[PDB]
Parts: C-alpha cells; sequence; structure tokens
C-alpha cells in the first residue's frame, strides 16, 4: 500500500508539473494579442500602479498563465470566443477573478509539493492516503470549472434557453456559473490548505 500511493503521488505531482510548464509555455509565446482575451484589458488591479491584466506587469503574466491553465482545453478561437461570450454577459471580474483564484490555488499546491515529491517517503501511509485523496479532489475542482466552460461554449452556439438571442438570459446563466466556480473556488482554498497543514 505504501509503495503504490508514492508511485500514485509523484506520477501525480510530476504530471501536474508537466501541464504547469504548458502554461509558461502559452504565456512565452503569447501574441500581443492574447489570444484574442480581450477581457484581460477590462480587469484593472486596484492596488498600485493599477495595471491591467492585459499589461506586462509581474503579476498581470502571472494571472494571464492561470488564465491559460484554468482555460487549457480551449484553443485560441474558443479563447476569444469565451472572452467574447463573458464580456457581452459583462461578467469579466466574477468570472476571471474567481476562475484564476481556483487555478492559483492549484499552481500554489503544485510549487509547494514538486521540490518535495522525493521525502513522501517521510510520511505514514495514512497522511499518503489523505494527501492524494485531497490532491485528486483539488484537481478534480479545476477539472469542474474547464467542463463548465466548455460547455458554455456550446450551450452558446446551440443558443441553449435563448443564451445567444437574448442577453437577461445570458447574464442569469452567466451568474449562476459564477455561483457554481465560486464554490468550486471556495473549496480549492481548503484542500490546498489541508495539503499546506501536511508537514
Amino acid at each position: 500500500g505504501k509503495n503504490k500511493l508514492l508511485n500514485d503521488l509523484r506520477n501525480l505531482i510530476e504530471k501536474a508539473n508537466t501541464d504547469r510548464k504548458k502554461y509558461e509555455k502559452k504565456l512565452k509565446e503569447e501574441p500581443e494579442d492574447q489570444y484574442g482575451i480581450l477581457a484581460f484589458k477590462s480587469l484593472r488591479w486596484h492596488e498600485e500602479p493599477r495595471e491591467t491584466v492585459s499589461d506586462n506587469s509581474e503579476r498581470s503574466k502571472a494571472y494571464r498563465k492561470l488564465t491559460y491553465g484554468i482555460l487549457n482545453d480551449m484553443n485560441a478561437d474558443e479563447l476569444k470566443r469565451f472572452s467574447e461570450i463573458i464580456i457581452l454577459a459583462n461578467e469579466v471580474e466574477d468570472i476571471f477573478n474567481t476562475s484564476i483564484t481556483l487555478e492559483g490555488n492549484i499552481d500554489y499546491t503544485i510549487i509547494h509539493l514538486y521540490p518535495k515529491k522525493d521525502n513522501l517517503n517521510k510520511l505514514k501511509i495514512s497522511d499518503l492516503e489523505n494527501l492524494k485523496n485531497l490532491f485528486e479532489k483539488l484537481l478534480s475542482t479545476k477539472e469542474i470549472i474547464s467542463k463548465t466552460f466548455k460547455q458554455l461554449l456550446l450551450d452558446y452556439q446551440d443558443d441553449n434557453n435563448s443564451i445567444k438571442a437574448d442577453a437577461n438570459k445570458l447574464k442569469l446563466h452567466v451568474k449562476e456559473i459564477v455561483k457554481q466556480i465560486k464554490e468550486k473556488q471556495e473549496e480549492s482554498e481548503k484542500l490546498k490548505s489541508d495539503i499546506l497543514s501536511i508537514k
């Protein structure tokens, strides 16, 4: 049991770390139009110097990279369309800030675990079991949000529930997504804090 857990957990951690490198690469190769994610230009930090997520500060680049992570199952065309749909709903802040916070909890957890992964053998079986279940649950939060965003793109294209024909219906539906993201985001905070508690 211990041997298998050690293995499964290195596999999870090593594989999550590879995905993270993917997102760094999408930032390093980002086109000047930032994959048509015009939403970035409408996210302005409240603290000085009050730049946008579209600007090239270090924290803005980080926020974009976390964006590429949470939208990672989309191509350039789906990325631009996602942005368009959220702008049309006028919910850039609540959708993007919530999503990127969730992603940021995953990212933080991965950088926390990665340097320590050859040291997992200091843990007892029940701690490893707990760690594995927490990390898997953390990764699922992201996967739920990613699927929610992919379905939005399909629902919109199909005009399900008139969300394409009618801005008011889009808005109501996008609000419900905000509610769901916010729950998963809160869930990610606790899973993260529980993983950080294992010492």
